């Protein structure tokens, strides 16, 4: 019922992308 | 190049997204 | 029900974008 | 390139969203 | 349902723009 | 160009929106 | 049952705007 | 390149998906 996320960057990367989605499909 | 995000559900939660991207397009 | 999101810059950016949604499909 | 938001619900709600993107040249 | 959003800026900027919303629509 | 806004309900409420963009006119 | 909001431009020539309206539709 | 990401299920494990990607293209 609980979620966390969290992303550090410490370099001159190139593109960078982050998706998540939660829920309960049957 | 630093970004953090977190969620609380206390009840329930239904459906819940997120999403970023970094670059974009131009 | 409860969230939160916050962005921090260390450097330099150009393009970027973020979205966040609370509440979906069951 | 500093900026932070945050929302609070007292009880329920139907969907709450946000969205947010910085630019630099047009 | 309470919300609050904050930017800052160190000097110019143009193309940056940010929207949210509270109990929309599913 | 710093702009801060927040806005508090005491409980009946449809929905609150709120949306801000810089550079472009006035 | 309260809100606000404040917001100031002076960086390079205008071009900003923003608005808020609390209680949309059921 | 640092990032941590954790979410918890409601009892499923099925209808909850998370996914990420750095450096992807230039």
């Amino acid at each position: 019922q609980k979620l966390v996320f969290f992303a550090e960057n410490v370099g001159s990367n190139k593109g960078a992308i982050i998706g998540l989605m939660v829920g309960g499909v049957v």
